[PDB]
C-alpha cells in the first residue's frame, strides 16, 4: 500500500473547522448545563469534566466522548474473582457522613445504583430545558456510558467516572511498559497521577455482578498519545516528523468500516477502537525509536500494524496495555468466530489495497 495513498486517505478525512466547532459548541453547551445541573445534588456535588480532550475519538464526526470524573477520597478496592481488572469499591472511614453512601450496599459501594441515578438524573434533565434538542438512547448492554443525540445529527458518551489519587493497583505493576520508549521518569511521574473507574460489570459464567468498577487510563492514553516520539520535539518540525497518529487513525477507520459494512450481521460488534488503540501501544513498545516511525515509511509502518493486530485475533491474545494479565481477545470475551471473521476481512482489505477506504 502506497504511502501518498494512505495520506490520500487521510487528507480526505480531514474535517472543516466549521463543522468541529459546531458540534463542539453544541456538546460544549449541553455537557456545561448537565455539570452545573449535576452539581445539585448532595452525591453529585463534587462532579468535574475530566479533560479527555473531546478530540482525536472519531474520524463519525458527530459522535464525541466525554469523561465526568468523581472525586473519592481514600477509596479501599477488592480485586474480584482475580479478573485484574475489576474491583469493588470501599471507604476507609465512614462516620464522617458520606455523599455516596445512599448508593452503598453493605460495605461495597454499588456501580449500577449509582449509574441508575446519574443516568436517571441527566434523563430528567435533557427533556428540552435547554434550546437544544436532546434526547437519550436506549439502555446498552453492559455499557458504563450514557449516551445522547442532539439535533438528531450529534452523538456523546457520557460516563461517569470515579476518580483515585492513589497508588494504581497491583494488577498494572507490570504494564504501561514505556520505559525503552517514554523513558521510565515519564512512567514514574505518569504512575503518580490518578486513576479512573467506570460502572461496568463483570462476567460471572452466566451472570453479572452489577456491583464492580474497572479501571480506566484514559487521560493517560491521551498524554502518552499527545506525546509520543521518543525524542521531545517530536513532530514540532520537518526532520522530526513521525507517522504514529496517523497509523492509528488509519487503523481506527479500517476497523470502522468494517463494522459499518457489516453492520447487519453481528460478528465485528464486539471490536471496539480500543483493542486497535491497545494493539497499537504495544507496536509502539515494540518499535520505541522515531526512525522507526518515519513519514516515507508509512506504508510500511501501518502494515506492521495491521499485521500485529491479525496476530492478536489469530492468537487470541490482546493484553490490556495497563493491564498486562486482562486479555481483550480471550474465548470468554470474543468468540472464536468473530475473531476467524475480522481476520478475513482484514486479509482480504490488506491484499487488495484496502477497497474500504475507497468511500
Ligand atoms: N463510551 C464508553 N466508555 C467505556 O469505557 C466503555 N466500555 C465498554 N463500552 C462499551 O460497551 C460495549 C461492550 O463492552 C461497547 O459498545 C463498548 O463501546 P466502545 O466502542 O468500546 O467505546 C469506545 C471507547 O470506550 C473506551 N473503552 C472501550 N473499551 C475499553 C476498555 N476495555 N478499557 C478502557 N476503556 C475502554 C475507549 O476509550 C474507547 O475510546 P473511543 O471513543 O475513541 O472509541 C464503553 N463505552
Ligand atoms: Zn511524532
Amino acid at each position: 500500500m502506497g504511502a501518498s495513498k494512505l495520506r490520500a486517505v487521510l487528507e480526505k478525512l480531514k474535517l472543516s473547522r466549521d463543522d468541529i466547532s459546531t458540534a463542539a459548541g453544541m456538546v460544549k453547551g449541553v455537557v456545561d448545563h448537565l455539570l452545573l445541573r449535576l452539581k445539585c445534588d448532595s452525591a453529585f456535588r463534587g462532579v468535574g469534566l475530566l479533560n479527555t480532550g473531546s478530540y482525536y475519538e472519531h474520524v463519525a464526526p458527530n459522535e464525541f466522548d466525554v469523561m465526568f470524573k468523581l472525586e473519592v477520597p481514600r477509596i479501599q478496592l477488592e480485586e474480584y474473582s482475580n479478573t485484574r481488572a475489576y474491583y469493588f469499591v470501599k471507604f476507609k472511614r465512614n462516620p464522617k457522613e458520606n455523599p455516596l453512601s445512599q448508593f452503598l450496599e453493605g460495605e461495597i459501594l454499588s456501580a449500577s445504583k449509582m449509574l441508575s441515578k446519574f443516568r436517571k438524573i441527566i434523563k430528567e434533565e435533557i427533556n428540552d430545558i435547554k434550546d437544544t434538542d436532546v434526547i437519550m438512547k436506549r439502555k446498552r448492554g453492559g455499557s458504563p456510558a450514557v449516551t445522547l443525540l442532539i439535533s438528531e445529527k450529534i452523538s456523546v458518551d457520557i460516563t461517569l467516572a470515579l476518580e483515585s489519587k492513589s497508588s494504581w493497583p497491583a494488577s498494572t505493576q507490570e504494564g504501561l511498559r514505556i520505559q525503552n520508549w517514554l523513558s521510565a521518569k515519564v512512567r514514574k511521574q505518569l504512575r503518580l497521577k490518578p486513576f479512573y473507574l467506570v460502572p461496568k460489570h463483570a462476567k460471572e459464567g452466566n451472570g453479572f455482578q452489577e456491583e464492580t468498577w474497572r479501571l480506566s487510563f484514559s487521560h493517560i492514553e491521551k498524554e502518552i498519545l499527545n506525546n509520543h516520539g521518543k525524542s521531545k520535539t517530536c513532530c514540532e518540525n520537518k526532520e522530526e516528523k513521525c507517522c504514529r497518529k496517523d497509523c492509528l487513525k488509519l487503523m481506527k477507520y479500517l476497523l470502522e468500516q468494517l463494522k459499518e459494512r457489516f453492520k447487519d450481521k453481528k460478528h465485528l460488534d464486539k471490536f471496539s477502537s480500543y483493542h486497535v488503540k491497545t494493539a497499537f501501544f504495544h507496536v509502539c513498545t515494540q518499535n520505541p525509536q522515531d526512525s522507526q516511525w518515519d513519514r516515507k515509511d508509512l506504508g510500511l509502518c501501518f502494515d506492521n500494524c495491521v499485521t500485529y493486530f491479525l496476530q492478536c485475533l489469530r492468537t487470541e491474545k490482546l493484553e490490556n496495555y495497563f493491564i498486562p494479565e486482562f486479555n481483550l481477545f480471550s474465548s470468554n470475551l470474543i468468540d472464536k468466530r468473530s475473531k476467524e471473521f475480522l481476520t478475513k476481512q482484514i486479509e482480504y482489505e490488506r491484499n487488495n489495497e484496502f477497497p474500504v477506504f475507497d468511500e
